[PDB]
């Protein structure tokens, strides 16, 4: 990514790999190694993502928020 | 939250999202993004919560304790 | 414990909670909050434990080793 | 390993234990404590590995990449 990957990856049901980066983004990578999407938070994503029953991806950020991202990379909500 | 979310979220059986914050609290957030409760420890919650078979939430804190929280946010025990 | 709990807990099949501490120990805590045992490594246990199919607990340490502990707290092996 | 093990281990279906090290390698250790292989990245492996449905091991590195390693230790891809 653009910075250290301290975050630990999570794997979705279709094999998508989600991981944060110190570059501030949450990455969704296809199992073939090509980017599916990236979502920008306001600070390093050290937190490791979790996947809910409906596929929502949750991850914290050093920007103080817990993010809930939809599987298509669009923000569901953020909690401060 | 009030500080960086380094902690990695855990998801309960009803979809509740639990995560620590450097603001010293463990947060329980409803799947709609509204706060269910927060529990205050005495230091940053870098540790990532785990959920036991009965729903108890366990998480460490920089205050030296491992906390066991009930699903309703009331302390079960803390271990130093 | 004796220092910050940065490690993230793991839960065994009988509900035992395993977590590292910056005090250098891996802790096994009974679901009632009483200590089952502690195992001493040579440096902070920031790593979060994993539990194998036979119940062995694996965790890293800042002492450079990956530890394999038996469920009774006796060392199985360490790898440097 | 050659440096602190901050990474948290993952366990494969055959019991292999995967963990990163600040020495820059991802380690695959057999359940008997003998090395199965190690894979070198370009910086500390603080990230904790995840295992996909086909056994691929994914882990981040402070070198900015998310790595996808095959179960035999050969690189599948890396994503920057
Ligand atoms: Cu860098
Ligand atoms: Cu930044
Ligand atoms: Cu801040
Ligand atoms: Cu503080
Ligand atoms: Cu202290
Ligand atoms: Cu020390
Ligand atoms: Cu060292
Ligand atoms: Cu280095």
């Amino acid at each position: 990514t653009g910075g250290s990957v301290h975050s630990s990856p999570a794997i979705g049901q279709d094999g998508t790999i989600y991981v944060g980066s110190n570059d501030h983004y949450l990455y969704a990578i296809n199992p073939n190694g090509k980017l599916k999407w990236k979502f920008e938070t306001g600070g390093s994503v050290h937190s490791s993502p979790a996947i809910g029953q409906d596929g929502t991806i949750y991850v914290g950020s050093n920007d103080h928020y817990l993010y809930a991202i939809n599987p298509n990379g669009k923000l569901k909500w953020k909690f401060e």
